[PDB]
């Protein structure tokens, strides 16, 4: 019931991302907003990463936290550039490194009742990729999905939507709650290191989570339509169930991806030293969603979804530009790609 799905794919099913995203939507993993995907064992996207510790971290980032009772604000304070050693040196430190815990349960516990203590660095937005130049499954530098169109017919680029970024993590490090920018699908890869834990709520409860944070911040909801795109809302599990908020948690072990689908509400933390790689995609369902999305009025990403409806909606295009189009999301329906699985 709108729970996290796992998926085992074989090689030959690997092989097509887009093919395997219409899969996974027919089996209903898109209603949870989150689904993880455990790759083939003999898949591997680099030999080794024993060789980037001289990686530049340009711009990494003291997450202050401030708050109390489940409900708080990230402020990140920007450091000076450092490498993915001297981050190491600080990540696996007795001053940032984890603390001892028996099961997740405990660990969990710990993070919400020590998030504005002890602020951690994050290594967040490294332009880069860590995957092989030839290896052609699953490679977030190039997906080969519809959101391609973009950069094919202007050429513009936005770092981290149609390009990837590189995350190195410590212990309590985390990701305030919110959907993608325009309501994309993203994609994380676990390169390598300590787990990260993830909570998500249903895109058919999304509307729930907006109104909840509106109430608790007045202020913020007032001088913004989606303050939640700012990224430093933090509310706790308990919270959410405490208002009735349908959500569940999972958690992403090294070399296992997790998508997130369009209008997923997600937040999570790092559970220590670690390396995750992401970018978003796009299927033919979110045109939509981003033709419907809430943007931030305050305030940032926005794409011109002109060439996406000209394209795959030419007969809704003058309907659509003159304010006509009153389409109504089904947030249980799966991609039309999916059709063949159906
Ligand atoms: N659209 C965006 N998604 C994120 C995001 N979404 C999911 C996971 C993460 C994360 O682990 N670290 C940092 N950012 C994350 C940040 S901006
Ligand atoms: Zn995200
Ligand atoms: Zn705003």
């Amino acid at each position: 019931s709108a729970r996290i799905m796992t998926f085992y794919p074989t090689m030959e099913e690997f092989r097509n991302f887009s093919r395997y995203i219409a899969y996974i939507e027919s089996q209903g993993a898109h209603r949870a907003g989150l689904a993880k995907v455990v790759p083939p064992k003999e898949w591997k996207p680099r030999a080794s990463y024993d060789d980037i510790d001289d990686l530049v971290i340009p711009a990494p980032i003291q997450q202050l936290v401030t708050g109390q009772s489940g409900l708080f604000t990230q402020y990140n304070i920007q450091k000076k550039a450092m490498t993915v050693r001297e981050f190491r040196k600080i990540a696996n430190s007795d001053k940032y490194c984890t603390p001892r815990y028996s099961e997740f349960e405990e660990l969990e516990r710990k993070y919400w009742k020590n998030l504005t203590f002890n602020p951690p660095i994050y290594g967040a937005d490294v332009n880069g990729t860590l995957y092989e130049k030839h290896v052609d499954e699953w490679n977030i530098g190039r997906l080969r999905t519809i959101l391609d169109l973009v950069e094919k017919e202007s050429g513009i680029t936005i770092e981290g939507v149609n390009t990837p970024y590189l995350y190195f993590g410590m212990w309590k490090t985390s990701f305030a709650w919110h959907t993608e920018d325009m309501d994309l699908y993203s994609i994380n890869y676990l390169h390598f290191g300590e787990p990260k834990s993830w909570y998500s709520v249903p895109p058919e409860h999304g509307k729930r989570l907006e109104r909840l944070a509106k109430g608790f911040f007045p202020g913020s909801a007032q001088s913004c339509e989606a303050f939640l795109r700012h990224k430093m809302t933090l509310i706790s599990p308990l919270m959410l169930k405490k208002y009735g908020i349908p959500f569940d948690k999972v958690t992403q072990e090294a070399g296992e991806f997790m998508i997130t689908f369009p209008y997923g509400y997600h937040a999570g933390f790092n559970h220590g030293f670690n390396c995750a790689e992401s970018t978003n995609f796009a299927t033919r369902r979110w045109i939509e969603y981003g033709k419907q999305a809430v943007l931030c009025s305050c305030r940032m990403v926005k794409i011109s979804m002109d060439v996406f409806v000209r394209k795959f909606q030419p007969e809704r295009y003058k309907l659509w530009k003159a304010g006509k189009d009153n389409t109504v999301i089904d947030h249980t329906l799966p991609t039309p790609e999916a059709a063949e699985f159906l």
